[PDB]
């Protein structure tokens, strides 16, 4: 017979194998008794047990035969009995108790919750305590052995809020992606066993991009010169928009804003190219236009897009491409034909000459002369045409004379226009 009823024993977990867990007796012959023990696990409560201990038949000695682990079963109760050879006799039998005792052989286990998974991210200045992932820690341990904080670590804005069951990572901060499109973050996590057994798990945090800045331009209105009769299809002005986004929402498009010019439309008189190009479509003349401005669109991909507009004058310049033109006298086939007293005296005003010129400044100016002909016997003003009598007619004078006036203007080359004035003297 057994010295007790049951045996409760304390063993550490993962202990070596042949680990000395007790030595039993089943109180040989006290005073005799037949003899010949034999000792035997007859039962386990659990099937387990069967695969971790072992006993010496004849000795009685229980050992360890496998791994002992707390997380897998903590409690082994196994039913064991001693015999005499059943000459004449009955099998003793007792209950012996392991228990397993926990150590701190799990350390923390750091697991993220998110979709994409290990791949955490967050669109641009998402709000202050937006979630991101969910962050689980475990120690598979109990006790102490089984306690764990964690914490996040440097600065970056971001924090982690704990609850019962799990923490939570949230942004602390304002993201911008065109400044940082990306954070890379550690939690440190350890447990609260002797000493603490620690754990850390880095990641990234890739911030999404948001269309949320348009193509800025390099200028709010550009402006060009041009000279007048320039070709079709002639080169202007580039402009130029950038948009910090990505791709789609950072691609640029260039547009002309609808407008009429002098009665028709920029098209007509201003294209653009997908390129912030700008071409003269038609023949500009200064005499029609000497400055238009127009506004230039540009918009990028996004749901929905986005625009920024910048303003464009044009400066026509001046060329001297109109030549003059007589207007006063009346001309046929450009000539005139006055009358004027034979006794006139000297200074009468004959006639009066006058040209146009559309041109401006000096390619617009004229002055008046006399180019050929009876220059002698009469003068012309410079600026007014005037013309006048420089001499007395009388006495066997020609009765006709023939005078070529010329208004010229003053450009690189200047331009001009005759007329043939004829002078009669009526008597
Ligand atoms: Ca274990
Ligand atoms: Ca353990
Ligand atoms: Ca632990
Ligand atoms: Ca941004
Ligand atoms: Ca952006
Ligand atoms: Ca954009
Ligand atoms: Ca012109
Ligand atoms: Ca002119
Ligand atoms: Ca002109
Ligand atoms: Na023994």
């Amino acid at each position: 017979v057994f010295d007790e009823p049951v045996y409760t024993v304390n063993v550490l977990e993962n202990s070596p194998i042949n680990t000395l867990v007790i030595d039993l007796n089943a109180t040989d012959p006290d005073e005799g008794t037949n003899g010949e023990v034999v000792y035997s696990f007859i039962n386990f409560v659990s099937n387990l047990t069967k695969q971790m201990f072992k006993i010496d038949p004849k000795t009685g000695v229980i050992t360890v035969n496998g791994v002992l682990d707390h997380e897998e079963l903590h409690i082994h109760e196994i039913d064991v009995q001693a015999k005499d050879l059943g000459p004449n006799s009955i099998p003793a039998h007792c209950k012996v108790i392991v228990n397993v005792i926990d150590i701190n052989d799990n350390a923390p286990e750091i697991k993220l919750l998110s979709e994409n998974s290990e791949m955490v991210e967050v669109s641009e200045n998402a709000p202050l305590g937006y979630v991101i992932a969910l962050v689980r820690v475990s120690d598979n341990d109990s006790g102490a052995n089984g306690k764990v904080q964690c914490r996040l670590q440097g600065n970056v804005p971001f924090r982690l809020n704990e609850f019962e069951s799990f923490s939570t990572l949230l942004v602390d901060g304002r993201l911008d992606r065109e400044q940082r499109d990306m954070y890379n973050l550690t939690i440190l996590a350890e447990d609260s066993g002797y000493p603490p057994l620690r754990s850390s798990k880095s990641f990234a945090v890739k911030v999404t991009d948001e269309n949320d800045n348009p193509p800025y331009f390099t200028k709010p209105h550009y402006q060009a010169m041009v000279l007048e009769n320039n070709v079709p299809g002639a080169f202007l002005l580039a402009v130029s928009a950038r948009d910090p986004d990505l791709g789609m929402n950072g691609t640029v498009s260039y547009e002309i804003i609808k407008s009429e010019v002098r009665g028709m439309s920029v098209e007509s008189y201003v294209t653009v190219n997908s390129n912030g190009e700008i071409y003269g479509v038609r023949a500009f003349n200064h005499e029609d236009t000497r400055t238009f401005e127009f506004k230039v669109s540009a918009k990028d991909g996004g749901d929905p897009p986005l625009t920024s507009n910048a303003t464009v004058r044009i400066v026509v310049l001046d060329v001297n491409d109109n030549t003059p033109v007589m207007t006063t006298p009346p001309l046929v086939n450009g000539t005139a034909e006055v009358s004027i007293p034979k006794n006139a005296g000297v200074g009468y005003l004959v006639t009066q000459i006058k040209a146009d010129d559309y041109d401006e400044g000096e390619n617009g100016r004229l002055t008046y002369s006399i180019s050929e002909g009876d220059m002698a016997y009469f003068e012309i003003d410079q600026i007014n045409g005037e013309v006048r009598t420089t001499k007395t007619f009388g006495e066997n004078a020609k009765p006709s004379y023939q005078i070529t006036v010329v208004a010229h203007d003053h450009g690189q080359t200047s331009l001009s226009a005759s007329a043939y004035i004829v002078i009669y003297l009526s008597p």
